[PDB]
């Protein structure tokens, strides 16, 4: 049975409110969450995190922040659309929404905003440089089966000890979790354990994009293939994640019903914006672009969504009055045209498949592969791939980023290349005799990730044989948090500073 | 004539509130002083301490919440505390004075001078003025900015220091013989503000005695638009580029 | 064997005194904290407070002089310290003069057990607040890499045979080793000279001769580096890393 009262959980993890609360009181809790997010430094960092193009001397180009604001307005429209359609179907009161109208919408916007929030400095390239750096040091492939006589793992404790132990399963999980860093998974880690925001369960649900654990090694459930496409959470969050499922009434590997709306918005805002910026960076003319889009469509019909969107927007741009620029008018209406056709589709799709979406079991996207909508998006993507993403200044920066992170990770290798007894020593005494470089390097780490490490560690049993393995898992996590937390600029600046060129 | 849009008052209010507290958060972030040091500067600033005053209800309240990140919790609840008392006030004020606000004749702010609310804001402002706005790195940049703009304006003086007959000539032919610096300088101007100038000019009657005066008004507007349109970075970058240091 | 020169103890003392107070003056100068903030960190650090202790006589004393600021504070704090510590060490020297004359005395003029305490107090405050500052630590780490990297740049001269290295010492221009040539030219003429001299004093025939050559080779490299200023070493690091 579909009841959103049961999905829109206004309770929190710590200092949680309880008992009755009015429509207004509830709105205020969700409005509180907005203020929390909007004032977060983690949200400010995004104006200094690159989105496709390098951080140019003129803000004409979109940053991770400006893009996420755009995504959020798309999300707003979709949510608003679902709602309006449902009020016309009268099912609003019936699905327990008549009083959670505003909240629903806010959650979408706020989740939209917080997509990419957990992304590292150089995004997908950052992920690579992290995962790769860890892979050469852990080799999680060497853990998959039986204890290898020649285990490529650089860590004594994580190396699979010979023909014995269920501890061998703990080593397997740690190696896969640390080597499979994902922005979304880091995002969950961030809002709770790192940023210590204490958001409504419902909100945190909306930013849980994937149901796959980072430690997962095998083939993905056939029935849950799509939902476990990428990892959604770390081993460090497994506990809290369980807490989240129970609060939001989710089965193991079940998605929060609103996440689908936020996802959709990000699948649309995705390209068009960078395509606008492409013509802005003079890569080609708006005319040149139109012709690349015509070339890309091929199977041309006079009533297709190409004609209705792209052909339509092209005609508006030519003999465009309003004294408005050709390019401006073009992109302006192209954006409009897209949303005006795609938003209704996804809004409908949601409502159409609502029981499976409510269950969070629905193994598909709102704009799925077969849809003329998915095709239009793909068209933008293809053009962007073949012309924009391929540009040398992009690629240069992509390569640059990789080295910055890799090098930075190597600068911090000494902290990892250490014994527990020694490392712990450094945690208690801030000034350690024999390890002065390690001391200073540990001081370079941000007070929040530092704090978080200690807390996770203090919760473990000293006596436990798994305790040293955990320490290392957390140690790596701590380092990962520092790095992923940085902006493209800070990470690059630090790389040069620690390479000694400033 | 001279009447304000009824909603403008709401937007205004939000800015008066957000105005300081954020920079004060950033002040402790830039290490100008501790969160503790700041609390003491706020205690010093209040002076007339009594009652279950809004200071106690907001600042004293937020200070206690922070003790058992400290800074995060402090600002987080200080913000909360403020909004939780100020927003209702202005919301009421609006409704209370709605006829004059609807008229857009109401000669006051939602948070007006006498209100304990206005006082709290002023308190933040005073502390910010005396400690944050007064910091050398701030002031350095403030002075720097002044020169950048002034210098930039001087770089573009040649376009203004011209006759209509000459200037117009430059607008039609993109390449002008005798004025090459002016040519290149006019090219530097952004296509939108350029377009806007021409449009305002083409709307004027050629015959009119006021026509030359208008042209100049617009010419200056055009220049002003270019500059105002720039970011702190672009204006600085351009200043250096046009001063030839890159 | 293992006996110290009787005056060394006097020089040592002054260094141990000057040691902190100056950096503490500079700390307030770099705005790390106020002179007032510092006084409170010193009050916190003393703990076992008595109204006649050296804290009262020196720090509390200098604090009162400053009020009816920073200049006066440090000026008199310095005074206060020397005015009590110098006599102590002067006495200590005279008191333990036979063992000091012998250079066998297994202790410092300002021991461990009230003067040593006052110094330690300054040190603790400096450690916990000044030496811990990120800009300090950043530079400390920076320095490490500069030297390490520089040492690696000169590794080719060490990663060589005697027969080859010696060849480079005679002929300034060597065919096959041009990088090594140029790198050896980068070395300062004095440390270079010194190496050759130590080498020429060894017996050619000796089986220890190649070991000595290497010992000296490394010494020579060490001399070059140690001889550099913070600036020159950093500048050279960048220049030899090719970024100028
Ligand atoms: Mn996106
Ligand atoms: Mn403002
Ligand atoms: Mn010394």
């Amino acid at each position: 049975q579909i009841d959103f009262r049961k999905k829109i959980n206004w309770h929190r993890r710590y200092r949680s409110p309880q008992g009755v609360k009015t429509e207004h009181e509830i709105l205020r809790i969700f409005e509180s969450d907005r203020g929390r997010i909007i004032n977060s430094p983690a949200i400010r960092r995004l104006q200094q995190k690159t989105q496709v193009f390098p951080l140019e001397r003129n803000a004409a180009v979109r940053t991770r922040l400006t893009h996420s604001m755009e995504v959020q307005q798309v999300g707003r429209y979709i949510a608003k659309e679902i709602l309006s359609r449902l009020k016309e179907l009268k099912l609003l009161e019936a699905y327990g929404l008549d009083e959670l109208t505003g909240p629903f919408e806010s959650i979408v916007e706020m989740s939209c905003l917080m997509h990419d929030i957990g992304n590292p400095p150089f995004g997908h390239f950052g992920e690579a440089a992290i995962n790769d750096w860890f892979r050469q040091r852990l080799h999680p492939e060497d853990a998959e089966s039986q204890p290898l006589t020649d285990d490529r793992c650089s860590v004594a404790a994580l190396r699979l000890r010979d023909g014995e132990e269920p501890l061998n399963e703990l080593r397997r999980k740690i190696r896969q979790d640390l080597c499979h860093f994902e922005g979304n998974a880091q995002g969950i880690r961030l809002v709770h354990t790192l940023m210590r925001m204490n958001l409504t369960w419902a909100q945190v649900g909306g930013i849980l994009k994937y149901t796959r654990p980072a430690w997962w090694r095998g083939e993905t459930p056939e029935t849950h293939h799509y939902l476990m496409k990428k990892p959604g959470y770390y081993l460090s969050e497994e506990a809290y994640i369980a807490r989240l499922r129970k609060e939001l009434n989710l089965a193991l590997y079940s998605r929060f019903p609103l996440t689908w709306i936020m996802e959709a918005a990000d699948d649309i805002s995705y390209c068009v914006a960078d395509l606008e910026d492409a013509v802005e960076k003079r890569i080609f003319t708006v005319e040149q672009l139109y012709h690349h889009l015509h070339e890309a469509w091929g199977q041309h019909e006079k009533g297709s969504l190409f004609s209705l969107v792209v052909e339509n927007a092209w005609e508006k741009s030519r003999s465009n009055s309003l004294s408005r620029s050709t390019e401006d008018q073009f992109f302006m209406y192209l954006r409009v045209n897209t949303l005006n056709k795609l938003v209704p589709y996804a809004a409908q799709r949601f409502i159409d498949n609502l029981p499976a979406i409510f269950a969070g079991t629905f193994n598909h996207a709102l704009l799925e592969d077969a849809s003329e909508c998915s095709d239009l998006l793909k068209l933008y993507k293809n053009v962007a791939v073949k012309h924009v993403f391929s540009h040398p200044d992009v690629e240069r920066l992509e390569l640059q980023g990789y080295r910055v992170i890799s090098g930075l990770l190597e600068i911090y290798r000494p902290l990892l290349s250490l014994s527990l007894s020694d490392f712990t020593e450094l945690v208690e005494k801030e000034r350690v005799k024999r390890f002065p470089i390690e001391s200073r390097l540990f001081h370079k780490l941000s007070t929040r990730h530092r704090l978080a490490y200690v807390e996770a560690v203090s919760k473990l049993p000293s006596d436990s044989p798994e305790f040293p393995l955990w320490e290392y898992y957390y140690r790596c996590r701590l380092l990962q948090d520092y790095i992923s937390g940085m902006t493209d600029l800070y990470a690059w600046d630090e790389y040069r500073r620690l390479m000694a060129v400033e």
